[PDB]
């Protein structure tokens, strides 16, 4: 059964960058995971420990500015650099082994950039409701908007035209959003609670993001790889929920450019599959870990 993690607080390419590593018993493959937002945390991904038991070491680790990690330079707030992050961590850790890379969300988006760059490192990709291309998830969820109720639908097109977000009806529409494409249910997990609280703490998420899920203006707004995820040569294990805020139309163009890649999709699931389906999420990237050994 579980045995605890090594918490630490080491000093990456220049900053100081909080992980939590947990491996074994009988280690068969090594795990990073990388937390969505822009601006969360390891925290909301912590379901994904159970794959030890499964002989899969996972690395949860909060990126910069993120839950526990010191906030960077202003103009370090961008995908390049959280690609320099992971490579001098999983260095300076796990020396020149090949991992396997699993990025949820902005992390899955950030898992792409990575092997566009580093992919020989790893020995496999995992990337669950993530985008290759900002403008299109936009574009995506905006036809969500349109398709939820008029009570909510006109407030978000309302007080998030005028800059009122802090309205209760606009708040009360961003609520019922959440709760049909970022986390279908009525019990969230605490994990995820603190993710979402360090994202209101922190500077990453507002000023890469924006002020909430679907409104995004931060610095991200024009990010768009899709004409070089094409590269990317792994195994590769997309995954996507139904009502998915980043929907399986994004995680198609994904599935294209990568050759030999799957794709999968979970009914009656959204964005945060982790607790949604937990053994079966789990069950999917631990079998697809396993083959890829
Ligand atoms: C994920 O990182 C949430 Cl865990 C999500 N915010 C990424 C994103 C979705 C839509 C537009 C920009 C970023």
């Amino acid at each position: 059964m579980d045995q605890e993690c090594i918490e630490n607080y080491a000093k990456v390419n220049g900053i100081y960058i909080y992980y939590k590593l947990c491996k074994a018993p009988e280690e068969k493959a090594k795990l990073m995971t990388m937390h969505g937002g822009p601006g969360m945390s390891h925290d909301y991904l912590l379901s994904l420990r159970d794959m030890t038991k499964e002989g899969i070491t996972v690395l949860f680790y909060d990126q910069f500015g993120c839950g526990r990690s010191e906030e960077p330079d202003q103009s370090k707030f961008t995908i390049d650099y959280g690609v320099e992050e992971a490579e001098a961590l999983r260095s300076k850790l796990f020396g020149n082994e090949k991992v396997f890379l699993m990025g949820s969300s902005y992390g899955g988006a950030l898992a792409l950039a990575y092997a566009v760059k580093y992919q020989d490192h790893l020995k496999g990709l995992i990337v669950s409701g993530g985008l290759s291309s900002v403008p299109l998830t936009v574009k995506e969820m905006n036809r969500l908007i349109d398709e939820l109720p008029a009570k909510y639908r006109d407030a978000i097109k309302k007080y998030g035209s005028s800059g009122s977000y802090e309205n209760p009806e606009y708040q009360e529409a961003v609520n019922y959003f959440y709760h049909q494409h970022l986390l279908r249910s009525e019990d969230w997990p605490p994990e995820v609670l603190k993710s979402l609280e360090y994202a209101e703490r922190r500077n990453v998420y507002r000023i890469m993001n924006g002020p909430n899920e679907f409104t995004i203006t931060g610095t991200i707004k024009d990010w768009d790889i899709t004409d070089k995820i094409s590269a990317i040569k792994i195994p590769t294990l997309i995954t996507v929920g139904e009502y998915d805020e980043v929907t399986p139309n994004v995680a198609r163009v994904i599935h294209e450019k990568i050759a030999g890649s799957e794709l999968h999709v979970f009914r009656d699931c959204s964005h945060l599959t982790m607790w949604e389906d937990r053994e079966g999420y789990n069950k999917l990237l631990s079998d697809f870990i396993l083959k890829h050994l």
